[PDB]
């Protein structure tokens, strides 16, 4: 059981086994956007890479505080991870936008884990989320606001040219 | 206007534009004191040194600030930037002494922002003050208390030899 | 007071911190340039750089000047730095514009008080302006009308194509 | 005769002359400043250094305006070197004011041979004064005038402790 816990909530436990599940969620929807660029119908190497380095981010988030959990002497459970909410992702546009939205969600439950650790008095998981999480997000966010702005600068008349040049002048490639 | 703005209030938004025209006063104030010690009829390269080098630390302090607020999708907005408050700076006592009023003075401005963000729940706020600023600051006041009782040591009945001295033995100089 | 100052005129002293103001002020409106182009609804980070870059320029310049002012015996004085002209910049193309309007009035300052110094007979004064700043200013109008030409060859009928293009491939980014 | 001189006054000329016997009086005056405090009763290394260095920089400055005068076609005309105006130097403050007054007394030789070449429109000779001689001289007043200061702040009530504090911890030596 625990010689070890000290300070940590049932309410911090579980919670942080829901945002393990939440980040182990995103990196599968990463995984799909990947692969989806990787089709020889869509193409675009570096859009493709882009979301796998995301993937195996979101991951190492998961991991990470798989670790903690075990640090505090809590219990980690697991979930059914459900699938992606998408077979098939549009354009690049349409993918960046539904990553945002994915970020924006993640960013929001940081903020909910933050809040009932305060609320809780355990000073070592805001760290935790402070140190780790909170501004990875908001840099990350603001990288994804960026390339939408430049996706949508590119659409203009000529949208196959503007998603072409994006992947080619803006994500990285071989 | 904002695809990325999450959990930034317009409070706080408004109070990091106030704390850069500080910070970018701060630069200003140090710019002249720098420049006061390099005339020829004070003539103290360290203390010139010292107060230029605080120049830079609180311009590059302005600009985290500015980075920080675009990427939480804020607004830049400056305003004028004050003159100093003084053309002559006296002796190197009387610059230390006001560099420290500066320096409390910012740090209240630190500690005020930390406040207005703990009250709008807004931790990656209060994470970027607590990781970039505050101890900064801390260190920075400890600096020019330890120098402020080093000069006063040095006034005794011969104060030229000992500013002097302090000049040549304490602060950096070529 | 002074036991340096030799052939070094009021006037030309009291020109020299106009000048300070004037180089601080561009240096200011280059800083506020550099951050509209990072906000994320705006996201062009080569020109971001470039205005980043002029402001640092700008305010070695100044401080060209003030080292200049102290090595003459002269005494810096300075003034509150006005805001810059605009709180949004427009297109990369109106932000160019801007600039070259603004380095067209750092130039004709500069040859003021070439002329004054030349009527004051005060020629370290001319020789500093030409060996540091004259030429500076030349190249820089040069490399701005450089840019306008390209940026108005990109308008064409895809503004938002172009504005991408010119970013990617002629101003410097990570 | 001359196959080379062009545009070069025989006013000019001669005033070249002139000024290569002031350049070397007061490399003269500054080798008996030297050895002055060299004196076993004297000794200030740090100050007979100081001196001894001058000696070779207004030597030096002899030999650039005979290169020139070679240059453009005159002919170099040698007078006898006055001695120098003391025998004994007096303090560190001393020398340093004899210093200072012989160096404006120099530079206003630069300023005038620049107004004569102005006036017979010697473009070349206004440039060969403005590149290699007055911002040097108003660099080396510069630096007098920063010396004067802190050896005036150092005489207080103890002339000769500040005085040897001065020699050793702003002059050069072994
Ligand atoms: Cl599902
Ligand atoms: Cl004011
Ligand atoms: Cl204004
Ligand atoms: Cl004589
Ligand atoms: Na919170
Ligand atoms: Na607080
Ligand atoms: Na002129
Ligand atoms: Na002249």
């Amino acid at each position: 059981s625990s010689q070890i816990r000290q300070n940590y909530s049932t309410e911090v436990e579980a919670a942080v086994n829901r945002l393990v599940n939440l980040y182990l969620r995103a990196s599968y929807t990463y995984l799909s956007l990947g692969f989806y660029f990787d089709r020889d119908d869509v193409a675009l190497e570096g859009v493709c890479h882009f979301f796998r380095e995301l993937a195996e981010e979101k991951r190492e988030g998961a991991e990470r505080l798989l670790k903690m959990q075990n640090q505090r002497g809590g219990r980690a459970l697991f979930q059914d991870l459900q699938k992606p909410s998408q077979d098939e992702w549009g354009t690049t546009l349409d993918a960046m936008k539904a990553a945002i939205v994915l970020e924006k969600s993640l960013n929001q439950a940081l903020l909910d884990l933050h809040t009932l650790g305060s609320a809780q008095a355990d000073p070592h998981l805001c760290d935790f989320l402070e140190s780790h999480f909170l501004d990875e997000e908001v840099k990350l966010i603001k990288k994804m606001g960026d390339h939408l702005t430049n996706i949508q600068r590119l659409v203009g008349s000529q949208a196959g040219l503007g998603e072409y040049l994006f992947e080619r002048l803006t994500l990285k490639h071989d």
